DNA sequence: GACCACGGCGCC
DNA sequence: AAAGGCGCCGTGGTC
């Protein structure tokens, strides 16, 4: 096949490398070579070879950056033909399925890697001729993200081990108060971790009424929304939910976290998945940052945990209402877009119409409730199950089902418009011309079809705030460097940075306009800046 | 030790 | 606490 030439290769090289495990942070490089030209080039050291390369360009290209900056190498990721393969389709989320569909076999030597991300990517290259969008959005968001996603990941974020080992020992202590009083009303200890054994007690030996089934299995569900329903049925029940909140916590953040510590960074250190959702969000794993807890007040303790270098500050950007927002341009419905160019809360109106008065002061219980009827509404949720799930008379959830699409004439027009437009086309856009296929709206199982329209109308709202955040961290992490900040998470619609406390101030003013300006729409965007010493804090 | 499907549930 | 989009936990089961 390829000619085999000696170490190093010239500039503009393909890379592949084998990883001794998938965590860039935590592998240890086990070969590394490079393709190009009609040669390969195997390197007989690959850490000491790595100090050759100008830009890690090829599949998985990021994994090696991360790597590379590890261990003190300002080594850019460039072209991946992953990322080419994510925007013709975010289906392609793998090397071993982009490899299958476009031209070659995903294998474990270097050599091979090489030679394949080299012809994958003009194969794919070609693919994208004539996709004018595609190739913008690749140019301008995905192949610049990729370098930025690689400093994230290779910063990490500090967290307070101690606290969280302290933490540990007194939820163990609530944890068994209340297994020790569920085990009492059952009569009998079993696993309360066991859905199955749950079930036995709750509805067999207690004889508490069964309320749903589980999706797959068809067993008598023990889930919190089935729980919350029967609190008042049984005392057993209380405890059984705050046994569940204590035990997730515990098990998912508490207890792991503390390990996942690098020795080399004392920070911990997620990876940014860049081609995993199909709407084109990021996604985080190992450990997963994007689901630490924030709503109970255990779950706000974890969070405490997150914590800024001495002598830093956290700086918590969040775009408010991002989706809705996005909607209002998309539809260009004009009375959307004045609530938003008037700086109304929306939310707040439609709880001026349902639990006013007052508008001035409808209180948060009520817009949480107005809220939970705006989305539902627009995810076509019945009369019905709107009335039911929101314990409301079934008139009522007509009315402003009515109201809402008499009020929004614009956004009934745009869903319809973009279900019909995916069915002839078979696939769905978000505002930049990302897509997803959508195969299942012609379904005949009405079920069957109608998730499948939820995920269509879905993914131009979710993919376009998506393309803005990305499009605004790409913006935003030159500047930051300038200043001397860093760039350390982002949770779909917030980014969190660190900065030096002196330059707090002005990276938290820089920041939120970067974010607001990144892409002016039919309505202005708005984002709520926060800044402390901890995740929690920079918030409140 | 590993993988899996599942139910369940943490976040946006 | 908006929940379509995710990733992780333990169970029960397999290999
Ligand atoms: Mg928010
Ligand atoms: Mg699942």
């Amino acid at each position: 096949a390829l000619e085999e030439a000696p170490w190093p290769p010239p500039e503009g090289a393909f890379v592949g490398f084998v990883l001794s495990r998938k965590e860039p942070m935590w592998a240890d490089l086990l070969a590394l070579a490079a393709a190009r030209g009609g040669r390969v080039h195997r390197a007989p050291e690959p850490y000491k070879a790595l100090r050759d390369l100008k830009e890690a360009r090829g599949l998985l290209a990021k994994d090696l950056s991360v790597l590379a900056l590890r261990e003190g190498l300002g080594l850019p990721p460039g072209d991946d033909p992953m990322l080419l393969a994510y925007l013709l389709d975010p289906s392609n989320t793998t090397p071993e399925g982009v490899a299958r569909r476009y031209g070659g076999e995903w294998t474990e030597e270097a050599g091979e890697r090489a030679a394949l991300s080299e012809r994958l990517f003009a194969n794919l290259w070609g693919r994208l001729e004539g996709e004018e969008r595609l190739l913008w959005l690749y140019r301008e968001v995905e192949r610049p993200l990729s370098a930025v996603l690689a400093h994230m990941e290779a910063t990490g974020v500090r967290l307070d081990v101690a606290y969280l080992r302290a933490l540990s020992l007194e939820v163990a202590e609530e944890i068994a108060r209340l297994e020790a009083e569920v085990f009492r009303l059952a009569g009998h200890p079993f696993n309360l971790n066991s859905r199955d054994q749950l079930e036995r007690v709750l509805f067999d030996e207690l004889g508490l009424p069964a309320i749903g089934k589980t999706e797959k299995t068809g067993k008598r569900s023990t889930s919190a929304a089935v729980l919350e329903a029967l609190r008042e049925a049984h005392p057993i029940v209380e405890k059984i939910l705050q046994y569940r909140e204590l035990t997730k916590l515990k098990s998912t953040y508490i207890d792991p976290l503390p390990d996942l510590i690098h020795p080399r960074t004392g920070r911990l250190h997620t990876r940014f998945n860049q081609t995993a959702t199909a709407t084109g969000r990021l996604s985080s794993s190992d450990p997963n940052l994007q689901n630490i807890p924030v709503r109970t007040p255990l779950g706000q303790r974890i969070r405490r945990a997150f914590i800024a270098e001495e002598g830093w500050l956290l700086v918590a950007l969040d775009y408010s209402q991002i989706e809705l927002r996005v909607l209002a341009h998309l539809s260009g419905d004009e009375n959307l877009i004045r609530v938003f160019q008037e700086g109304r809360d929306i939310h707040t109106e439609t709880a001026s119409w349902m639990f006013g008065v007052p508008r001035e002061a409808v209180d948060p219980l009520m817009r949480r409730a107005a809220k939970t009827i705006n989305f539902g509404v627009l995810y076509g949720m019945s009369a019905h199950r709107l009335s039911q799930e929101l314990a409301i008379p079934y008139e009522e959830a007509q009315a402003f089902i009515e109201r809402y699409f008499q009020s929004f004439p614009k956004v009934r027009a745009w869903i319809e418009k973009t279900l019909e437009e995916g069915r002839r086309r078979g696939y769905v856009e978000t505002l930049f011309g990302r897509r997803r296929y959508v195969p299942d709206l012609e379904a005949r199982v009405k079920s069957v079809r109608e998730a499948a329209e939820r995920m269509a109308f879905n993914m131009p709202v979710q993919g376009t705030a998506a393309d803005l955040m990305k499009l605004a961290m790409v913006k935003l992490f030159p500047r930051l460097e300038e200043m001397g900040a860093r760039m350390l998470l982002q949770v779909h619609d917030e980014l969190v940075l660190e900065a030096p406390k002196e330059r707090a101030e002005a990276v938290a003013r820089l920041a939120k306009e970067v974010m607001e300006g990144v892409y002016p729409l039919a309505v202005p965007l708005e984002v709520e800046v926060g800044i402390g010493e901890d995740w929690l804090s920079a918030k409140e």
